[PDB]
């Protein structure tokens, strides 16, 4: 599924992302965007360490979903990573919380820090009720 941007803050902020461990919906909102383009069955292969990020926020499969086939990793979140690519978000979203609560908060995915981080993210939840 391919989230419209007000579809999805209003689904995030019902699974209770709004402020969890501090971090913004509009901070979700761009994390997504720059991801997957809010797209829940995103997929990208990484050739060099065997591992494979899946859904709309791109959660790699060397610590935090099992896939199977992916060397000496974990599932932190464990959770099977085809749970990551359903249309559904709640499972992707209870994974995304998990991996918030490291040490690295929000900076764990290092598109946030790219395209994220100090910007001004408030265009991502204007007009969304939310």
């Amino acid at each position: 599924k391919v989230f419209e941007r007000c579809e999805l803050a209003r689904t995030l902020k019902r699974l209770g992302m709004d402020g969890y461990r501090g971090i913004s919906l509009a901070n979700w909102m761009c994390l997504a965007k720059w991801e997957s383009g809010y797209n829940t069955r995103a997929t990208n292969y990484n050739a060099g360490d065997r591992s494979t990020d899946y859904g709309i926020f791109q959660i790699n499969s060397r610590y935090w979903c099992n896939d199977g086939k992916t060397p000496g990793a974990v599932n932190a979140c464990h959770l099977s990573c085809s749970a990551l690519l359903q249309d559904n978000i709640a499972d992707a979203v209870a994974c995304a919380k998990r991996v918030t609560r490291d040490p690295q908060g929000i900076r764990a995915w290092v598109a946030w820090r790219n395209r994220c981080q100090n910007r001004d993210v408030r265009q991502y939840v204007q007009g969304c009720g939310v």
